[PDB]
């Protein structure tokens, strides 16, 4: 059973989804979120509604490339699709309108460092509960 | 008159906007297909971006009009993200180097243009961002 890891960062609250068996939370090349991940995402949505802050959603991939592999569909499209896939699950969980400020596709640029040598663990999404400083930053860009 | 570049300093880098005098939207309604005149511009921008060591972020935008089922299904978030990646593929086709892109962003309709309503058609667009080293480290060394 997967769990959320929530800790403080400069930009606010970072939320990571972590599986105990170090199992990838997405099938390779897939932006379909699994039933187990579905439940934990929908469950945290009312909590996010309580927190007056807005959120940023990020999608990630392993560094297994597509055939072209940046000319057409790539890890950029896939990571972005994973971000929005998690977004739709939060909404299904009852996430309020206007809670999302940003969806982000990171491809394989944000590599985890202490979660083992298997690159497949990077197939994931992450959440960021933005503080006022991070939000005002993003908005005035 | 030909469209021009609007460049200003923002917190995580150098933002690049493409401003059209003829007020042509970069995308048709509900479409993530880059309009012809913007394709030419993005391809022209790519080799210049190759000239600097900095990595790039790409953001997509939509007008205020929502989709049929609000935000439960395909929404302006998906559309804006798809528009960001469409501009990405144009840049790559223009000769953008491998590894230049660090981030793609969907902003939906949260960032209307500086003096237009959120309903205006020219909100359907993309914007470019040249990331400073600090933003790049906050992402890579995260
Ligand atoms: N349960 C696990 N530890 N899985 C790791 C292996 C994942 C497999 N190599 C893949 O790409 O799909
Ligand atoms: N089904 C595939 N085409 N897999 C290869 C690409 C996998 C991709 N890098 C991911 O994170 O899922
Ligand atoms: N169901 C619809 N007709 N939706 C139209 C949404 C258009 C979208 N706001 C855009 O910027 O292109």
């Amino acid at each position: 059973r997967p769990h959320l890891k929530i800790d403080l960062v400069q930009e606010g609250l970072r939320i990571q989804i972590i599986d105990s068996q170090n199992r990838p939370m997405f099938k390779t090349g897939s932006a379909e979120v699994e039933p187990y991940m579905r439940d934990i995402l929908r469950a945290i949505a009312p909590v996010l509604n309580g927190i007056p802050n807005r959120i940023s959603l990020a999608g990630h991939t392993d560094d297994f490339p597509y055939a072209n592999g940046e000319k057409g569909y790539s890890n950029w499209e896939l990571s972005a699709d994973r971000a929005n896939a998690s977004r739709r699950e939060l909404v299904a969980g009852g996430l309020d309108n206007g809670k999302v400020l940003r969806v982000v596709g990171m491809a394989a640029t944000m590599r985890l460092s202490d979660r083992g040598p298997d690159d497949a663990i990077n197939r994931r999404i992450s959440l960021l509960v933005l503080n006022k400083q991070a939000e005002q930053a993003i908005l005035h860009h």
